[PDB]
C-alpha cells in the first residue's frame, strides 16, 4: 500500500503543534528525510535520520520546531500562520528503491 502522511490534527491553531503520522512504512529501512513543502529537495531538508545510529541531522529548512521520531513521525511545534502546511517524507530503503509521500495540515 501507498506510503501516506496523516496530520494530527488536520487543522492546527497558530502557535500550537501538529504531529505528522506515517502509515504503510515499508520494512528494512536505512532512514528517513523530512522536507518542508511538496518535493524532495535538499534545500528544503528539515532533518535526515539514520535508524541504526538514531542520529538526526538538521538541514537548511530546520527551524527549531521540528522533531523526528523512530516511527518516522514528525512533530511540529509553534506552527506559523503563513505555513501552507505541506511536508514531504522520503523513506530510504536499504535496497534504495525509495518512497515518498506528502502530507498537509491547515493552519488557522
Amino acid at each position: 500500500a501507498k506510503l501516506t502522511i496523516e496530520s494530527m490534527p488536520l487543522s492546527v491553531a497558530e502557535g500550537k503543534e501538529v504531529l505528522l503520522l506515517v502509515h504503510n512504512l515499508p520494512q528494512h529501512l536505512f532512514g528517513y528525510s523530512w522536507y518542508k513543502g511538496e518535493r524532495v529537495d535538499g534545500n528544503s531538508l528539515i532533518v535526515g535520520y539514520v535508524i541504526g545510529t538514531q542520529q538526526a541531522t538538521p538541514g537548511a529548512a530546520y527551524s527549531g520546531r521540528e522533531t523526528i521520531y523512530t516511527n518516522a513521525s514528525l512533530l511540529i511545534q509553534n506552527v506559523t500562520q503563513n505555513d501552507i502546511g505541506f511536508y514531504t517524507l522520503q523513506v530510504i530503503k536499504s535496497d534504495l528503491v525509495n518512497e515518498e509521500a506528502t502530507g498537509q495540515f491547515h493552519v488557522y
